[PDB]
């Protein structure tokens, strides 16, 4: 049974793939190919995981797991651990209006960065999600490397049968 405190994000649940690219002024640009999986265990979390491939040659790039836990409806904390030696807490909110989820997180919320001994300094992530009917978007901002929040990533992601 899915727990109560998820109703709000039942439509989450279930298989996505797409595309986006990405950007940041140490690096140059780039594009992916992204799968995610959103799933649950009967507790007030979604188990949550993405991989992500270059469109040119299929190259694994980057991946994260976690879990998105809802800290009583309308509150999220997102949970992750990246391959690349750091860890993200992401805090924030959410708002249902009909067919549309808006999911607003940050690690400046009361989240968390770790970094691995060997890790790039990274210290803040943004996150905005929207779930529209079989779509889901993101943009993904980093506070990075002597860098100032700014856009890292975005990609439109669609629901699979
Ligand atoms: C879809 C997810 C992501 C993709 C496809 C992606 C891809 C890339 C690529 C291709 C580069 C440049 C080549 C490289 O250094 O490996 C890069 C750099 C970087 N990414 Fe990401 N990235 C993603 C998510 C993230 C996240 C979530 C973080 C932080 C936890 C992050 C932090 C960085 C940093 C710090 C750099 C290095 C910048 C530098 O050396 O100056 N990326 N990313």
């Amino acid at each position: 049974d899915l727990a109560p405190a998820l109703q709000a994000l039942s439509p989450l649940l279930g298989s996505w793939a797409g595309r986006g690219a990405g950007k940041y002024p140490t690096i140059r640009p780039f594009e992916y190919l992204e799968e995610v999986v959103f799933a649950h265990v009967g507790k007030p979390f979604l188990t949550y995981t993405q991989q992500t491939r270059a469109v040119a040659d299929g190259k694994p790039l980057h991946s994260e797991t976690g879990y998105l836990r809802v800290c009583r409806p309308g509150c999220v904390e997102l949970v992750l651990a990246h391959p690349s030696g750091i860890t993200e807490i992401e805090v924030g909110t959410y708002s249902v209006t009909g067919d549309v989820i808006e999911l607003e997180l940050s690690t400046r919320a009361d989240g968390s960065i770790g970094l691995a001994p060997t890790a790039k300094e990274v210290t803040a992530l943004d996150r905005s999600y929207r779930i529209d009917g079989d779509e889901l978007s993101y943009s993904l901002q980093m506070r990075a490397v002597g860098q100032p929040l700014q856009d890292h990533l975005a990609a439109v992601l669609h629901r699979q049968r």
